[PDB]
């Protein structure tokens, strides 16, 4: 297909010739004429590993070009990528400005051009873009309507920098954003010969995915970095600590962990957590991320405090005790954190988990259970249905895979809260979930 | 092998029965006379799938029994484990009382014994443990010297409450912290038929691995808690988008973005780092972690600064520019900003990139080079000896291979700063590494 490429930096000039070395008709598009006459020239406007040799032999085959023509460009193209830069306003928040005048160049070259034009974009953005910035733009400059006159769809890239090349022929996924098929369609035949998942989102998914990648990516580099600071501190190299982590891929490199939920408790995450940074503390080795763990914890105990209690009653069902389902383990749950917190401040709580029934009879932590939390261990109930039917509100704290059928079985007049992620879909005015 | 276990808990129960149930003599030991009792029902004293099973076979062919008698395990014993709980203090550090009374009737016991016995530590403890309480207190207790005497040896654990037993049976790995091999020979033999890979390393470096990954699971918990907390406020499923980041194996869940070093930086992280924790306040959603990133960053090239001026000597040489090898961008370079310190401190400051150099050459970044950082761009060199000879502190900024032979074969008088990773080992007089 004819594709044009708006911007032409490290991630536009790769795509320039990377789709044109595939079979494509490229037209690189930018603003600089410096830029495109490097292109034209089949020179790379940067120093990245065989980027040159993919643009010279665009040039060579006549299946690339580039011009500072945004009207032609989008009238002798089926495809438009937006690649354009986003940088930093001075608050933080992206500035749009590229990206807006692109979308408004686009939307007049089509009032024109007949035929049905695709605009894809892969610049990142905030989520809520493509919706709420480059669709109305598009539309009010080309008087037309995105969906059914024109294409509308995100691409993020995840393309690095130096290896550019080797990851968009070897990306870890394809990701595609769409608001109408017919543009998911055209990205899936452009890709489809990657050997990587497609992963076909709503815009605004797309849109949080890549982002998250990239926060995700500066968490590990700011871990590995903390991390090591304490290694060196203490007179071990960090850099064989970190290895050893990295050959875990059961806990430490999988997706445990990971799944957005409740905040961590049981006798050991909080501890070593505190164990570490106190440590740290005394070499007086600084750790911010390290040392904002706990604060985030608490927030998200909080939180669910804030989501059960925002519904004029007092009647709250607690499905769930021990920090984690199967075990009995009462250390630090954040379920009693949060149980405790109902109860000072006046909630009419019950309890339901059966681990820490059995042991309330058939264990070695029956004196703890009946005289070291007695306020909490009293208000447990056996009877599920009892605490459903006498409950206003239903809190599935942890992972007891009864509670699934309850979710699916849950009668009229309660409020659910989910903060482990049972609901089949994501809040509404009678079922919520912490992050969903 | 007739093994000895102290501290019947979650970790030492489920040791003592998958353990026994591999053949092995175990006698569990515990202050608690309720826990040893249930232990000699062959009942388990926590809710634990399997482990009730495991602790009757245990008793039913003999090979499982429990004591308080600490002096007649270790006497009736070859190995002892030990598994006592380490609980926190009031200020986060750790409490190793229980740990030390155990040390101290080990010693007494090892004493009157004539034969080598083989002492392993499971609990988790702080780096420096071992060494500086465990060794001494048995020694001093038995007045055999810790390694000739009695063998000594770290072997952290990794089972999660509730899985227990099949992580036991299949761990991510097996971690042994050695002193004298003879300790470390006899833990491999006992986790041979495990499949999984056995890690040998100092005492020190396992006490620092154990705890990296319990604080890595933290985090990881913590950063899917946070983004699924903006992802909620931004209308979408934070489930769905940590799905589809966990389905990338290349950069998200591999080792990529996991060396200790230098602080990131580039056109992408940061801004995107900024990005959406600026949205995320706009949206009234608290997210320490994330916002304490930067900070932490930020706080990582500082520290490279205190490393480098602190040679007492102004002339510095700074390989590597651009934000990372193989590259010219210049954007956000955590380099750059290195530079501009210690322009700003009166440092005869020398640079070497060749990527750079040939960019001010070929490209379309020259304006940026030559008219908006002329002040770090005019202390180029061309000739990477140039700057080695004529600078005494050499800083490894980016990982140019070119700059292997530097460090491999250094010319005599210069002070290395390790910024990536070059170095084959530790920190010397000579050269000193950021994380090692
Ligand atoms: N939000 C969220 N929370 C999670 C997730 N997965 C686990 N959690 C929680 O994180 C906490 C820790 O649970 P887990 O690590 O499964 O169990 P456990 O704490 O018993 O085992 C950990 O400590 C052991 C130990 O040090 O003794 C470790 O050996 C072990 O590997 C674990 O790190 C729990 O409160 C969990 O609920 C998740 O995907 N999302
Ligand atoms: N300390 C440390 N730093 C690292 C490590 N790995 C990479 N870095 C640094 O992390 C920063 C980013 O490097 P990288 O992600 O490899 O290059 P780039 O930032 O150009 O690509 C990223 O941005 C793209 C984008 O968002 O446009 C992404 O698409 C892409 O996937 C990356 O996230 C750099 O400053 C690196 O130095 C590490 O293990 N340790």
């Amino acid at each position: 297909m004819r594709i044009s490429i708006f911007g032409l930096g490290y991630v536009g000039a790769v795509c320039a010739g990377c789709l044109s070395a595939r079979g494509h008709e490229v037209i690189g598009v930018d603003v600089s004429s410096t830029k495109i006459d490097l292109i034209n020239q089949g020179k790379s406007p940067i120093v990245e590993p065989g980027l040159e040799a993919l643009l010279q032999q665009g040039r060579q085959t006549g299946r690339l070009s580039g011009t500072t023509d945004f009207k032609k460009a989008v009238l002798d193209s089926d495809v438009s990528f937006i690649c354009v830069g986003t940088p930093s306003k001075k608050n933080g928040d992206l500035d749009l400005g590229y990206i807006e005048t692109v979308c408004r160049e686009i939307g007049f070259a089509i009032r024109e051009k007949s035929e049905r034009h695709t605009v894809v974009v892969r610049s990142t953005v905030l989520p809520g873009t493509v919706n709420n910035v480059v669709i109305p733009l598009i539309e009010d400059c080309s008087g037309k309507k995105a969906g059914v006159d024109f294409g509308v769809g995100t691409n993020p890239e995840f393309l690095r920098e130096s290896t550019a090349i080797k990851d968009y022929d070897f990306p870890p996924m394809t990701v595609i954003g769409e608001l109408d098929k017919q543009t998911g369609d055209l990205l899936e035949e452009i890709y489809r010969e990657l050997d990587a998942p497609i992963i076909r989102k709503t815009v605004e998914v797309a849109e949080m995915i890549k982002y998250t990648c990239n926060v995700w990516h500066a968490a590990k580099v700011t871990f590995a970095n903390e991390i090591g600071n304490i290694a060196k501190a203490v007179g071990v190299d960090g850099r064989e600590v970190m290895d050893v982590i990295c050959q875990d891929h059961k806990l430490n490199l999988s997706r445990y962990y990971m799944r957005p939920g409740f905040a961590f408790g049981g006798s050991c995450l909080p501890k070593d957590v505190r164990a570490l940074t106190y440590r740290a503390s005394q070499l007086d080795v600084e750790h911010p991320m390290l040392g904002s763990l706990m604060r985030s914890n608490s927030n998200q105990v909080q939180k669910a405090f804030d989501l059960i209690t925002s519904h004029d009653t007092r009647k709250v069902g607690l499905l769930g005790l021990s920090f984690k389902a199967g075990t009995d383990d009462l250390r630090e749950s954040p379920l009693v954190e949060l149980a405790e917190m109902l109860i000072g401040k006046g909630y009419e709580l019950r309890i339901f988990d059966r681990n820490v029934e059995y042991a309330r009879v058939h264990g070695a932590n029956k004196e703890y259970i009946e005289s070291k939390i007695p306020h909490v261990s009293s208000l447990l109930v056996s009877d599920l249905d009892e605490v459903v039917a006498s409950s206003d509100v239903l809190v599935l704290g942890n992972g007891d895979e009864l509670f699934v059928d309850l979710v699916n079985k849950t009668p009229s007049g309660k409020k659910l809260v989910d903060l482990v992620g049972f609901m089949p879909h994501t809040t509404t005015a009678q079922a919520e979930g912490i992050c969903w």
